[PDB]
Order: structure tokens, then C-alpha cells, then sequence
């Protein structure tokens, strides 16, 4: 059982206490998405996405300038 | 309210109150959280998160050395 209206991570499938009694962290995608520290870290070693809905979760910050 | 509980605490409006009134739970930068509404009026009148007063807003522009 999995509660809406729950903190908890989709990749483990931990809730909040479970997640942060043992030291991780709960974080967010800027989508949105929520996950436990060591899970989205774990993901983002074989993907630049996120794991939740695959948008880019990497931003290289240059641009082109036209003078 | 306690570790865990998800709600602003500007209007202190619980989790359930704020996203079945059509308002989002948001979260700066910093990891502070907040309903959509009580931070986006927060940041009419100031650059810094409510809570730790960290500048939340870029600068889209920047300096180049040629
Ligand atoms: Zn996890
Ligand atoms: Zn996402
Ligand atoms: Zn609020
Ligand atoms: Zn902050």
C-alpha cells in the first residue's frame, strides 16, 4: 500500500521516515518529481533524465552571443 | 508541523487544503517549501526565499571577457 498523498520515493519505494531515519535525503527534479537522495543519484549514473517523466534534469550553462 | 508534514508555513495551510484549491506545494532552490500562491507573493516585494533569505532570482545576464 502505497497512500496518495504520501512523501515517498518511487524507486525504493520508501516513505519519508524510512528515507530519512537513515540518513538520505528527499529531494525533487525541477519537474516536480521526488525521490530519495541515493535513488535519483543511483539513476542519474546510467541517465541524464529524470526518472519519472525523462525530461533533461542536466543544464549547461552557455549560451551562443551575437555581437 | 512536524517532520514530514507537507504545508506552507506563511498561511499554514495543510497539504490537502492547498492543492484541492487549485495551488501547487512548491519548493525553492534552497529546499524550502511553500504553497505556490504565499511564495509568489512573497517574491512580488523581494529577491530571497521567505525562510532563509537566500536570492532566489537570476540574473539572466552576466559579464564577457574579450
Ligand atoms: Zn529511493
Ligand atoms: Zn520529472
Ligand atoms: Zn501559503
Ligand atoms: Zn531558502
Amino acid at each position: 500500500l502505497r497512500p496518495s498523498g504520501t512523501v515517498s520515493c518511487p524507486i525504493c519505494m520508501d516513505g519519508y521516515s524510512e528515507i530519512v531515519q537513515n540518513g538520505r535525503l528527499i529531494v525533487s527534479t525541477e519537474c516536480g518529481h521526488v525521490f530519495c537522495s541515493q535513488c535519483l543519484r543511483d539513476s542519474l549514473k546510467n541517465a541524464n533524465t529524470c526518472p519519472t517523466c525523462r525530461k533533461k534534469i542536466n543544464h549547461k550553462r552557455y549560451h551562443p552571443i551575437y555581437i
